[PDB]
């Protein structure tokens, strides 16, 4: 797996679960097309969002719908959703973290 | 003022000095429109974006420009930029300040809204 | 003032008011002993802890009350306090502002030091 | 394993690696007499802290001594340490993370 995404509640301290998460990929006319999208597991993590083969150089987006997420708990949330930009540059494995609160996000890219 | 944002440096404690933000409206053909733009000052903070008249109900998208900054700098940071997104004065005029905690791997962002 | 403290409340999107604080100083017998206290404000910060006389170099604790501020929101958080230890003033005197954001299971601390 | 500890660095983007933590509990004169310690592995991980039956309820203290990561990178940190204080109340699997940088931490406790 060369991009996984892992998100966390840092109100309940657990998993965040069954959190849509969207991948897009910069097009060359400088437009967002899907790349690649998922649900969190009960472990709070996604993975299988692609292969080595297809996870060429390029700027990515990874957007988790933590609205969502926040409104399913009876909660009115700040954010309409995270979104996390970055170039996978790629030239000598990338984790998306994030951690979630009502008002408030963190995250963290953590390559090896 | 109805929109301020506030953005420090983790790595060397101190305000993040000249840190371009360019804020964003939908504009419901369901385009991000240009809204106001500006740079950080020397205490880290961006005011007189917009006024209470100008700032309607919407969504926003307040793009902070990480990169710039960190390689202004001189290193390669992770992301591009860190954006947030957010619905603005739904419930009537509020006072929102977006805040961002920056090294060049993570950030943090946390509103702070009153009335 | 030299030491201000600020925390904000990542749940509801607002200053933490009323959050009790306690300063230590290392005492070199070892011990922690009492330094400053006080509560945040309206505005979620608190200064007039010391004065820059008595602010002299040492290791300082920073304790702010969480559990006690979850609490009073009746709520029951994770952790017991949030302590922000420190060396102080060792390049000589500089102007610390700690910042802390509260979840109940998670919290940041970030310091800002000018001179 | 009931107590996990995990570290990252926020800056590099990657595990904190060899990274010295101690853990405490609070003995019944308001002293902290020592528990558990040891050092963070490749991947920023620490367990085997405890077992079952010896992590009861009570306070701990878990303190991550980030001064000595930053001062090995050429680096001068603000904070001596990351202490994390909290009670187990295991009544109805702890990890507890922290994210450095030099100038700041963010921690977070999963409980599961
Ligand atoms: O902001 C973050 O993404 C973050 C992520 C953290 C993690 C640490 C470790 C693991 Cl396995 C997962 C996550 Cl989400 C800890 C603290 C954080 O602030
Ligand atoms: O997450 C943030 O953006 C953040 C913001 C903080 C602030 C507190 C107070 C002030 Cl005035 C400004 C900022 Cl950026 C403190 C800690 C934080 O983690």
């Amino acid at each position: 797996c060369p991009l996984m995404v892992k998100v966390l509640d840092a109100v309940r301290g657990s998993p965040a679960i069954n959190v849509a998460v969207h991948v897009f990929r910069k097009a060359a006319d400088d437009t967002w097309e899907p790349f690649a999208s998922g649900k969190t597991s009960e472990s709070g993590e996604l993975h299988g969002l692609t292969t080595e083969e297809e996870f060429v150089e390029g700027i990515y987006k990874v957007e988790i719908d933590t609205k969502s997420y926040w409104k399913a708990l009876g909660i009115s949330p700040f954010h309409e959703h995270a979104e996390v930009v970055f170039t996978a540059n790629d030239s000598g494995r990338y984790t998306i973290a994030a951690l979630l609160s009502p008002y408030s996000y963190s995250t963290t890219a953590v390559v090896t």
